[PDB]
């Protein structure tokens, strides 16, 4: 048998590696069209749907009319021929029949529509075929190695991915090549192995029979309105009539099994609420490992991480150490199991997050209007503000922002031991914090920040502020302050980690002054402010001030919640899948992991309608988002496995005729 699974392993390994390395390309090529078109949204949201249905349409082909193995070779082939169409016309398009080529373009996309589907449900049945006599512990094997396959290849189009871009902006030759050849190759090895598989057709179009048999056995049904009209079995009592009892059987255990589906696509769709919530949560928890650099946005990969790791664990020594026990440890149990884990995983994240709340600052909300005073001149300055006095010295702030509602901010006074007292003029804008700078008794201005949540990505914000008589301009690191006028400031510029470098431009500035200056380690998710001064030599002088404080929680906090997360989803897709297989009649296997895929395609079309979130707190929004829909689903799915569906030896039970 090993020589029957290891060609399968390889190809699927590579065709998932060829496919998530390829569609980013995708998307990145497609957007000439998405840009050169609202009218481009319609056909993106039309065309995810013929990915989503792809897979029925595949397995029903497979299934009925050529079997899994010609489906096989015709879907890999043509999408392969799909990539080398999309690359050969990518090319033209770029250098240069200009729309002759892009729909040809746009023909090898769809054509890659139907391949990237064709291939899910049919491989699985294939690989699932090849164990006979009681090898059930193999096939669990062979299903779990496949399983971490996938996730190899989606691991490795991931760190890979990277790197191809812009190697060679003219690069896509490269780009739908590689993928294209690695498909050709798993092909190839693929075919070379035909020798040793085992392959079955089908005895008909079975697909058409059992429709004319539904058919036939509902409409017999609503006849008799008046005679014995409540069912026994909703078609044993109706079907029987005129149809073979085998197929009767054959798809009572179809529908049996299907059954037990119906609530799995809600619990895909909670599940994946986690994917844009954690990135922002480790974007606000850039504490860093005192060992390496590790960016905010990185952390998705230890989901994969953690996955190829976790997988042969369980199989290799967690289910022999729970059957030792006598635990009885069957599929169903598994599964709930599985989605209990899950749940947890959000309830250790919502605690995270509360303790994470501790240390954030607070941003003007509605009406409320924020205020920061900076002095920065050469004597002490004293501020009136409504209800409170303020008394700065030279080069001195106040330490946080005071907060004021729009209407109740409507006098501010500035004043200096012995100076004439002058009355703010200028107007606050709701919702935004604003800097305040006095350097004379006369002589103020009012800036407005911008700034009103924590930086994007955990970079750091950088602004100055020119207290010269002439312009300045500043270059740091890749980019330029151009133009500041004097006693004026200009807006903040994000930067990621590290020591960042920059140098001082300006007419009145004596060329042989020093023009270079560094800055200290700026963390992450820092904001602050720099003040250039002139000293007595004309030369520049900086001195900085903080706006933000840096962020303070470590980030390796995540660690457990991912953890959790990850072994409920492999403990439950696994057996998932498993069952799948082993519940389906011989002559539907295809079909029915065709409806497993399908449970994953409409909890996708479930979280795409909910789309933007409207939680009113994030510790609530994280609480609720499992404390009260996945346990929910996972009792009702309890309740539903209760009745047995466990019942059917799907292999032996045919025997009867």
């Amino acid at each position: 048998y090993p020589l029957s699974i290891f060609f399968i392993v390889v190809n699927e390994f590579c065709e998932r590696f060829s496919y998530y390395g390829m569609r980013a390309i995708l998307i990145l090529y497609f957007t000439n069209f998405i840009s050169w078109d609202n009218l481009s949204t319609a056909i993106y949201h039309t065309f995810v749907a013929l990915c989503y249905l792809t897979p029925i349409l595949g397995a029903l082909i497979a299934d009925s009319w050529l079997g899994k193995f010609k489906t096989i070779v015709s879907l890999s082939i043509v999408y392969t021929i799909g990539q080398a169409v999309t690359s050969v016309s990518s090319i033209n398009d770029l250098t240069d029949s200009l729309p002759v080529h892009v729909v040809l373009s746009l023909i090898g996309l769809a054509l890659i529509a139907l391949g990237t589907g064709g291939i899910k449900p049919c491989v699985s049945a294939f690989g699932g075929d090849q164990f006979e006599e009681g090898q059930e512990k193999q096939r669990n094997r062979f299903f779990s190695i496949f399983y971490l396959a996938i996730n190899a290849g989606s691991l490795l189009s991931t760190i890979i991915t990277p790197m191809l871009r812009v190697q060679q902006q003219a690069c896509y030759p490269l780009a739908f090549g590689v993928p294209a050849a690695l498909m050709a190759v798993a092909l190839i090895v693929f075919v070379l192995g035909s020798g040793m598989y085992k392959k079955f057709k089908p005895q008909g179009n079975i697909m058409g029979k059992v429709a004319k048999c539904i058919g036939f056995a509902i409409k017999n049904r609503f006849r008799h309105r008046s005679k014995a009209f409540p069912k026994r079995e909703h078609w044993l009592d109706w079907a029987k009539e005129k149809y073979d009892e085998r197929l009767i059987s054959q798809i009572k255990m179809v529908t049996r099994v299907m059954f037990l589906y119906i609530p799995l696509p809600m619990f895909w769709a909670l599940f994946d609420q986690q994917g844009s919530r954690w990135t922002l949560q480790a974007t606000t928890m850039s504490g860093k490992i005192g060992a390496l650099e590790i960016q905010p946005d990185q952390m998705q990969t230890v989901n994969a991480i953690l996955i190829v790791i976790m997988v042969p664990i369980f199989d290799a020594v967690l289910y022999p150490l729970i059957a030792k026990c006598g635990f009885n440890f069957t599929s169903l149990k598994k599964m709930a199991v599985g989605m209990v884990l899950a749940s947890m995983a959000f309830v250790v994240a919502a605690i995270v997050q509360v303790e994470i709340d501790k240390t954030l600052p607070v941003f003007p909300k509605g009406n409320e209007v924020q205020i920061k005073v900076l002095n920065i001149g050469n004597n002490t300055m004293n501020i009136s503000l409504p209800g409170e006095m303020v008394t700065l010295g030279p080069m001195s702030q106040t330490n946080a922002f005071m907060t004021f509602d729009v209407n109740k901010l409507t006098r501010i006074n500035i004043s200096s031991p012995g100076s004439p007292v002058t009355a703010v003029t200028d107007d606050f804008k709701q919702g935004q914090r604003h800097t305040l700078l006095v350097w004379a008794p006369n002589h103020y201005q009012v800036v407005k920040d911008g700034l009103n949540q924590k930086p994007e990505k955990g970079e750091n914000g950088i602004r100055f502020v020119n207290t010269f008589n002439e312009l300045i301009t500043i270059t740091m690191s890749g980019k330029v302050y151009a133009n500041i006028s004097s006693y004026n400031a200009s807006t903040y510029q994000f930067f990621p980690s590290g020591i960042k470098g920059f140098t001082i431009s300006s007419t009145e500035i004596p060329p042989q002054c020093q023009p270079n200056f560094n800055t200290f380690y700026l963390e992450f998710g820092s904001a602050y402010t720099y003040i250039v001064q002139r000293k007595n030599d004309s030369c520049p002088e900086v001195k900085v001030f903080e706006d933000i404080s840096a962020n303070t929680v470590n980030m390796a906090l995540q660690i457990p919640q991912y953890f959790l997360l990850t072994c409920g989803e492999v403990v439950f897709s696994v057996t998932g899948l498993e069952f799948s297989y082993s519940q389906a009649p011989s002559n539907m296997k295809s079909v029915l992991q065709a409806g497993w895929l399908l449970t994953v395609a409409v909890g996708n079309i479930i979280v795409l309608i909910v789309a933007g979130a409207g939680q009113f707190s994030k510790q609530w929004a994280e609480y609720i988002l499992f404390a009260a829909l996945l346990l929910v689903v996972c009792v009702i799915f309890a309740i539903m496995a209760r009745f047995y569906t466990y019942i059917n030896p799907a292999e032996i039970e045919a025997q009867f005729d």
